[PDB]
DNA sequence: GGCGCGCGCGCC
DNA sequence: GGCGCGCGCGCC
């Protein structure tokens, strides 16, 4: 609701998403907890760089994250706010698949994550993704995708969002997520 | 009392 | 940030 004083830990550079808008995606953090940022705005990214403390107004919260418009006023502050040491661990690491299956559709999830298998079509990809906690399939619509990934690699992944497709529960890309793919290293020849 | 879960922290 | 480990609380 009102203005809301956050200390920014990351932020992405802004990438063309889908109308047609260009965004970007940060982390933020109060003295208590942190949450993700969809920043619709784009001009507002000389704000968001880690470390410096804004003033946010004028914006939306939805269930899972905080969006940012052009509408939004965003004035950077000195604060003597500080971020505890725990609350930036848990704001920068990738959530475990045993914590992500009990979270609300639309949660936004970022984080790095080993993938075992890959299911293949011309209209969408599913990864089996997999920790010591449990299992889970990342579905990206739409690619073939130029980020080939083959068993072993890694995808990073940037404001996916939990679902539920009837009797399971994924990670799903959305319009404005961002995708990519981590290749294991390729031992070489001297 | 046992244990799982969330959380904190230290080592890599 | 990943990972492993201990602590405390709440449910059994």
């Amino acid at each position: 609701m009102d203005p809301l004083v956050v200390t920014v830990l990351k932020a992405i550079n802004p990438f063309e998403c889908e109308g047609r808008q260009e965004i970007f995606h940060a982390t933020v953090a109060t003295e208590t907890d942190f949450f993700f940022v969809k920043v619709l705005n784009a001009q507002f990214k000389d704000k968001f760089i880690p470390k410096r403390t804004i003033k946010i107004s004028n914006y939306l919260w939805h269930s899972n994250f905080m969006e940012v418009t052009s509408s939004s006023v965003v004035v950077d502050v000195e604060s003597n706010h500080e971020v505890p040491n725990n609350v930036v661990k848990r704001a920068r690491e990738t959530p475990r698949i045993s914590k992500l299956k009990i979270q609300p559709c639309g949660t936004i999830v970022n984080g790095l994550f080993k993938v075992q298998k890959i299911t293949e079509e011309k209209d969408r990809v599913l990864y089996g993704i997999h920790d010591k906690t449990g299992t889970m399939e990342v579905l990206v619509l739409g690619n073939p995708s130029k980020t080939k990934c083959e068993e072993g690699d890694k995808i990073r992944l940037t404001f996916f969002e939990v679902s539920k497709n009837g009797v399971k529960i994924q990670l799903k890309s959305g319009p404005c997520s961002f995708f990519k793919v981590i290749k294991a290293a390729k031992p070489k020849t001297d």
